[PDB]
RNA sequence: AGAGAGA
């Protein structure tokens, strides 16, 4: 399933991420885990739990490994 | 379950939480319970249920600790 | 169910209820049903019917007793 | 079911409803069907199918009587 | 059986010109090439555009449609 | 199932897909990858991970058998 | 709460 490997992949690698949210407001940082409803961010120090349904698009600063 | 842990602690500790919503929109409170579809959230004395799908972020005031 | 319990709280004791919208529009009135998809609103007599997948919030005019 | 029993008397009765959309378009007119997902609305004689995800509120012109 | 279908099948068959008016206001004009659960595909001058119907209000005819009610 | 032929042939054929999101945003890119909730678009050799729910419109550059 | 898409 390509949506764990890729969020997977940029929390094990401590990729930098912009996650554009359905509404095009914008966050960036890191991911510090997720489950099947939500993606657990830092920013600058600060946990953001963000719902899935309201994210938009995962554009990471280096890019990831999958298959 | 991350989702779970987390708003079971900011509700246990009384953490302050700014919640934001998907209309733009922005309140910070304390969560007072939460179920599948709904988190109660309490903001200067007053009630609001809101729709977990109305709901893009939370922001804790304080990092909550959680196993990942 | 915290859901379940609120609004029947808040029809059971006829509370005004402010209904923030998804789109940002802002109703007021009592509710008089709801089923598992929506809440049957009455506003100044008119009924509404509105999809809780367009619902926001509900902030009750007094708080409800939840258990 | 409220949802059921609303839209199968405005149907039946043939009541004049504004339908509210999610972005606050509105539409007037009559139902003429509904299924799981959508609603057939009759507008001046025109046929639209409208998905129930787009809709935020049915307001009758008159009350509907309910169980 | 259910209006859905039957409304997305006649267009499709009788190649109806349609205006799909999206959620946040957009409108397309096209025809109906084919549908599934969860897509539709619509052609707007010979070109092909798959919609998701998430994203989709309201299909609109300019000429209106048979339906077993 | 039209979703996942179409969302194939673009990728097959590495098409100029352009991906128009709810909010009226467009990407151009070419497909890399789908799931049941997921485009992996790749855009200026830039990764971007999409969710469906967001998107309303792929619009090819040529057009896939379907 | 009245509908043409670069966050």
């Amino acid at each position: 399933n390509i949506q764990d490997q890729f969020l997977n992949q940029i929390r094990k690698e401590n990729t930098y991420v912009t996650v554009f949210l359905l509404n095009g407001f914008q966050l960036r940082g890191q991911v510090k885990g997720f489950d099947n409803f939500t993606v657990l961010l830092e920013s600058e120090g600060k946990q953001q739990l963000i719902y899935k349904h309201a994210i938009s698009t995962f554009a990471p600063q280096k890019n990831v490994q999958l298959e």
